[PDB]
């Protein structure tokens, strides 16, 4: 037998850090949970009990606290780029590095009308992300995504016409409850390295800025006709609008709530028209998934 | 041997109601998960496999929604003592009903800066939660709360001046983070009925939104000498806001966010006025618990 | 405002101990989760920032570590009144203190027939706990239990006879599934102090064994006329073969599993005596609580 | 833009399957969640809103019920190749259909030292699961695992000998913890179609259990160099007993257990030889993969 692939480092790394603005006295802070998984020639490691080609676990997870301290660390896109470089370019048998980043939300406290300097409140579990893919001789892979922002609206949506066969129960309808949690990728074009990857550094916010405003406009908006039909839409209008990115990826949940018939009870109208009560179902949930590129 | 207690009913039963304005065309979405138990004399389907005593769970889900159908579920402070007060009336065995609600946010989005008629965004994971317990003949009592808020200010916490003996390594600061997912809990003057309820229903809303606002103000300000002390503070103005509040409880977690000694690599410095990143610490946590009232 | 009540502490202190004995090379592991919370004289380090009174959370922490160091972790009910008499004895103006412990499975490897002497498997998610309340000058209450037990009957488990009014819906039956995640706990007669624990520590692992022996006994051979009436014979046999206890309550989720309906498709029989296929319910569920004691 | 890539369905559906012998009595259970998610022509369902061509998730839950109900469901490689087969020979603008299998422990219990005929404990978090792709043309491609198998070994663990620069601060050990949760993945060479699948029923069962008992015992009996020389031993073995494999795939965290440093506490010794209470840690951990094939 052999060594097909193989792969190793430290997950689930958090990491905190604070700036500190002397003039102003006002602070800005990070969190994120940091993942790093190292490839190369470390296949004796697994064959003959060879840790001399092993940079331990640990140690990378010393590298990521130091490169935190001595780096930006937003955009995550430009940190990911960092630390993965330095793995390839500090070791010589370490070909791969791949880089995952998922930033928690410390969104700045409003106290009277007035933004507090020191103090945040995590407005969300809504996450933004980064897979940062650095292959010597290959350039820098960016994939950035936003992830568990969750939705629902009361009206205008829609599903009718699709098949019907004998394995179908499902009632057409014209008027219906949408909701779900958003997870969204874009993949950047390949970069050639580190220098390309700063030049760019201000359209990573820009670009995560109009993904979730068009994410949002879009499902608020569009009279789905299904969920296929409504993210469809919002990927198109992402790719307009940022030329370096590739492809965007949608997954999408359809999270179930059922009209509740209560007309064994005293007559009770709850169906149709006349749904007000419904029932949120834990399970199961329909998955929509599209991966939209340029022609 | 005998029944000392006993209460059975229906746990995690989720439910969703839609409003629609007419007029307008606004439409107002509200999810909660609701659990009720019952007490009374139902002790023989205990002891003697007696079933007629026992009104099925089954049936108490059902009259949650019927219940939701006929009556408003805001604030829910009122649907919980109109649910919790059907049981024991309608049931002549049935003497006391628990009822447990917990609010899920559904915050009307702002589209182009204009709030949208029926598209929502779940803007956190924080609650909203009543406790009421309806007992024939000692009318009606409730807990209000509202959980996790998580919080975290970069500064403005010290904690400096505790006991210290042969079981003490921790220093003393006189900067550091602190951070905690807030669980503050509000109890009513007991009520004597439905009908005194409904009287003070406009004062639910208000006063959760001035335990929010108590709270949040309160962290952000106060120079911390201890979480003992902030949440003090906060405790005693909502009482003080509030003349039909009893008791406010807090309990609050200290998640703790260390900070990295760096200097074995360097001379890198990264402690006390140096100190930018921390890890932080998934466990252990301290557990501040306060329960303040009138003198 | 007056402070009512107050308890402050660590929770989430995760503690791993390994015993070896030197004669066979066999090693025992165990693991376990605590909890303590203090009460005592201490309003002043939350109404007049006052620490002075403060035993800080981290030196709490440490003397959990401490104290495993110095004496046995088994049982759990031992160690439980260990820890908290030593918070009593050693500070003056500490009176009260709550110990939980949740101990995780670690079950030795049988490899090849034969057990191996240190290696191990966490053969479920099943726990055993105490809570341990050492109040100075009332002794040492102590609450064991088992939770996480989950178990299912496909057959042999009927409800019928119960009350049927306009609110019901739901039909009697003489055979259905019976699932539940068993919450068991026995509360002890008040001991007097730590030698009285001493002199009973046999009965712990031995009265955990026979509650957990007696729920599983009879769950799989009560032809059940309810979760009332299955419950109530396991508290029974309890407390009929240990003396020394006082009460026991359990607590039992009614996890459902619906039958489909799968006529519409072919004739297709999938209900009554022909219910093969079934959905399993995450929510809602039936929850059923009892006390038992003696009379 | 262009749809690149398109697949949807119905995930986390809940499936319970109950087999009763008619002569013995005795019933066995069957618990699953089940993923179905289908590709083929269906761009105008993202592009046109063209509903025409998709079959209603709503409809793939009802088929994942009824060819439970028609079909065995063991061994989970068989039953997922059925219904994938099903979507793809049904529909003839359906041409890949992905069927993910979790199977859930329902154990029987022994009473008395005697199994029960309809009685089960889920004894385990452990899965067993498979990843069935059928694509039209192509044939299909099984990968069975087990996961959630969580083990730790007290001693006989090392790691010594890796790489030591500026970033390093490990030191190296002879004798320490090592705990892990398996996660193995063998995939097997590619079958042409439902009537090869079920030529090999057998092998599914036997080879599930051969990776089960190898991983344990060479966990159990190597003295490890490396997390990753242990798994490759692992991997190694199953490739040797079972032809039809092709590759085996393991992804193991390194769950750690620090010690703890009590000298400043009267001179207690706690580390070393002198090791007995560790602080397990929930986070960060190492995560080491490795792919094996044949040469
Ligand atoms: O938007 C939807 N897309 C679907 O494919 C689908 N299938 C359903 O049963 N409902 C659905 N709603
Ligand atoms: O605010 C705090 N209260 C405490 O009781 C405490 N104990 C610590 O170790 N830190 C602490 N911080
Ligand atoms: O064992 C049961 N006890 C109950 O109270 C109950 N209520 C149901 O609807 N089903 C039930 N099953
Ligand atoms: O088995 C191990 N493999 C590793 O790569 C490693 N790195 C560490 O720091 N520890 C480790 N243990
Ligand atoms: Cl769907
Ligand atoms: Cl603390
Ligand atoms: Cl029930
Ligand atoms: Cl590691
Ligand atoms: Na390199
Ligand atoms: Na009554
Ligand atoms: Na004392
Ligand atoms: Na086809």
């Amino acid at each position: 037998s052999a060594v097909k692939a193989a792969r190793y480092g430290k997950d689930n790394v958090r990491v905190y850090k604070v700036h500190k603005d002397e003039k102003t006295g006002v602070q800005t802070v990070y969190e994120m949970t940091v993942c790093v998984l190292l490839e190369g020639e470390i296949e004796t490691s697994y064959t003959k009990a060879d840790n001399s080609v092993i940079v331990a676990t640990d140690s990378i997870k010393n590298t990521i606290y130091i490169t935190a301290k001595q780096n930006p660390v937003t955009p995550p896109e430009l940190f990911g780029s960092i630390l993965g470089t330095h793995f390839i370019e500090k070791y010589n048998h370490i070909h791969a590095a791949h880089v995952n980043i998922v930033c928690h939300r410390w969104t700045r406290m409003d106290i009277d009308g007035k933004p507090h300097p020191h103090s945040f409140i995590r407005d969300s579990e809504e996450k933004r992300n980064v897979q940062v893919d650095v292959v010597e001789g290959k350039g820098i892979d960016i994939k950035s995504s936003l992830s568990g922002l969750t939705v629902l609206k009361s009206t205008n949506s829609q599903f009718w016409g699709f098949l019907r066969d004998e394995y179908t129960t499902l009632k057409e309808t014209w008027d219906r409850i949408l909701s779900t949690d958003v997870d969204a990728t874009w993949q950047w074009k390949n970069f050639s390295g580190l220098q390309e990857v700063r030049s760019h550094v201000p359209k990573f916010d820009a670009t995560w800025a109009t993904a979730r405003e068009v994410t949002l406009k879009t499902f608020a908006e569009d009279n789905s006709a299904s969920v296929q039909a409504t993210m469809y839409k919002m990927a198109e209008q992402i790719l307009a609008r940022q030329q370096l990115i590739e492809t965007v990826e949608y997954s999408l949940p359809n999270k179930h709530y059922f009209e509740i018939d209560l007309s064994w009870h005293k007559g009770l109208q709850n169906t149709g028209k006349n749904a007000e009560v419904f029932a949120p179902q834990s399970d199961p949930n329909g998955l929509i998934k599209c991966t939209v590129g340029r022609s």
